[PDB]
């Protein structure tokens, strides 16, 4: 009956919520960059995910109708928040959309499946392979040079979420550039030879 | 309809599917348990989840209509099988029944990510912690003594998710006995003190 895509100017270093906030709305990146983190016990930042334009933000909290976790813009961000209730009462009338909804988030499973993998069996050249290629992919599927992208994130949050230092980071691009794999200036990462990273990418070997 | 709760006799050691294999059905644990893992390009195996009475397999499956992962019964058990289609039919048809798949995808990307703070923030004796407990609550939460739990995994096994040794696990089973914490008789866990489980559970500290 009447369709709304009022979208929002989230500014870089703001949440779109927090941990234990009420999940009223969900919600969905239309430009820039989110990332989903938890603070532990100790205190540390743990991030879990990254959001791209296309993700929707969220989806770890509808089980309890509460955020587990918080979010932030990385960026200047615009984004689509959608009341759930709304979500899944359209979603009940409208089923390629339903279908795209249990999509979006069956591949967030496979995500973190696949992190989980990750983290246990790759090296920390693997992780960064990994991490670049799936960032690369996302991209060129949006729509978007396969070879041209910019890190949106930090070297630090990518280190964060990798379970490697900046230091080790920093290295690791080094070999990358060093072998023609890879271009890096500043933020900007250009792939020469996606072969070579989507091999390094897909190994977990010893 | 027509409803029908077929139920399916799966031995300890099979299959439910391959990594690669066509997303035909979802697969509804009626009693037993299951392993989702990968085959690394090494050859290696690596687990990336359980699954429980209760619990879904496949959800990783439907974005690309193809199993990314293999499951496998851990010991003789029990299983509806649902063509996706006739899944997404129902669901589309039914609101507290697409309400309850959708929280339980939106459940097991919760878990994934605590799977991978886990990964990243925890020592041994936190994993090992974190585990129990979380098997502990779903069993108290399907309907179980929150106290006394069978793990129906091999030890090896929960290495393996849990990025730890056989031996490393062991002696982590022996100091939660030596502290009351914990009653352990082979496969059988007993909790003495849930409050001190959850402390070391949900802590992530250096
Ligand atoms: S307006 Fe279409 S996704 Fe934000
Ligand atoms: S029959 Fe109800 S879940 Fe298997």
């Amino acid at each position: 009956d009447e369709i709304i895509e009022r979208k929002k100017p989230i500014q870089k270093g703001q949440e779109l919520f927090k941990a234990g906030d009420e999940l009223k709305c969900l919600y969905a990146i239309r430009s820039g960059t989110i990332k989903s983190y938890t603070i532990t016990e100790q205190g540390d930042e743990q991030i879990t995910a990254f959001h791209l334009a296309g993700d929707l933000v969220g989806f770890d909290a509808i089980t309890e109708a509460q955020h587990p976790s918080f979010a932030q813009a990385l960026e200047t961000s615009m984004v689509c928040e959608i009341p759930y209730e709304i979500l899944d009462d359209l979603s009940g009338k409208m089923p390629k959309l339903r279908q795209q909804i249990m999509r979006l988030m069956s591949n967030e499973i496979k995500g973190d499946q696949e992190m989980i993998l990750l983290l246990s069996k790759k090296n920390a050249e693997e992780r960064l392979a990994a991490f670049l290629y799936n960032l690369s992919t996302r991209f060129h599927q949006r729509g978007f040079s396969p070879r041209e992208f910019r890190l949106t994130m930090t070297r630090g949050d990518i280190g964060n979420y990798l379970g490697l230092t900046v230091e080790t980071i920093s290295r690791l691009l080094g070999r990358f550039q060093k072998t023609e794999m890879l271009t890096v200036k500043g933020k900007y990462i250009t792939i020469n030879d996606h072969d070579a990273l989507a091999e390094l990418a897909g190994s977990a070997k010893e």
